[PDB]
């Protein structure tokens, strides 16, 4: 036929062709969560936006490395140093570096998280920013672990809307990949999630994430419809744009007929 038919049931995620100017890198929003809290970072409506309803505690933008590894304090012989947590023995030491004297049920404050000093012991965070598929294909983005709890949205309407990167966040709960944390503890069902993309149109991308004690873990990858995996380091993939809510043929239903 003259034309492709186009997915099954309006089935294609949604894209965006923002015609403003590009700026390389996700927004980070941080918002105040509790220490030891292990329940609101297990609810859906949490982690899809009811995170936005507690305090806002700043944010910093630009940012293309965008996995956590956040390792607390071990205050030793030799001076206080990070451990990896699988470094970590005992009640408590850290391998070469003896044994702790602080505790790991504290918070503790450091500029770890992208720069912005906070509690990355006890935080909430929300990555805003547009993917830019330079193929077309299936893409499958995962994470490694997950520590706390964490969702990964992509899509106009499930991220959020096309050209309103900065607004309050939407309320689906269409996750590309739910890592929230079970009620009963253990492993999320399913760490990773594909989604079928159009190369050069703009994908909203959101990932919120929350840590409740000590360490904070997220290896963020995808892989692409080429078979290679980009994994931390999303420079050249990911994009903000400011807010523009007046430009009308921002938003595209369906990126296979336009
Ligand atoms: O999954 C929850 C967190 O688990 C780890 O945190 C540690 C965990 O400690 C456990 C025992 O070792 C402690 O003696 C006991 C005392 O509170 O708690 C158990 O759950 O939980 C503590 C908080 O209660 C933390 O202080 C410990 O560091 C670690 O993987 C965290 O990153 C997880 O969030
Ligand atoms: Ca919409
Ligand atoms: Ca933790
Ligand atoms: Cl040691
Ligand atoms: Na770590
Ligand atoms: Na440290």
């Amino acid at each position: 036929g003259l034309v492709p038919r186009g997915s099954h049931m309006s089935g294609a995620t949604e894209a965006c062709l923002p015609a403003g100017q590009r700026k390389s890198g996700m927004n980070i929003n941080f918002y105040q969560y509790s220490l030891k809290d292990s329940s609101t970072y297990s609810n859906a409506a949490y982690m899809a936006y009811g995170y936005a309803s507690k305090t806002k505690l700043g944010s910093v933008g630009g940012q293309t490395d965008i996995s956590i590894d956040y390792n607390i304090p071990c205050v030793s012989s030799s001076g206080t140093f990070p451990c990896p947590q699988e470094d970590s023995y005992g009640n408590w030491g850290c391998k070469g570096m003896g044994a702790c004297s602080n505790s790991q049920g504290i918070a503790y404050w450091s500029t770890d998280l992208f720069g912005f000093y906070t509690t990355p012991t006890n935080v909430t965070l929300e990555m805003t920013g547009y993917f830019l598929p330079p193929q077309t294909g299936s893409y499958t983005f995962s994470f490694a672990t997950v520590d706390d709890s964490a969702i990964l949205s992509v899509g106009g309407s499930i991220a959020f809307e096309c050209c309103a990167q900065e607004q309050p966040p939407i309320t689906s709960t269409n996750f590309t990949i739910n890592g929230i944390k079970p009620w009963d503890g253990s492993l999320p069902d399913n760490i990773t999630g594909t989604v079928y993309m159009y190369a050069g149109y703009y994908y909203p991308l959101k990932v919120v994430y929350s840590n409740a004690v000590s360490w904070g873990t997220l290896p963020i990858s995808v892989e692409l419809p080429d078979g290679t995996t980009v994994s931390d380091n999303f420079e050249g993939y990911v994009y903000s744009f400011d807010d523009d809510l007046s430009q009308s043929n921002c938003t595209i239903p369906d990126p296979s007929i336009h």
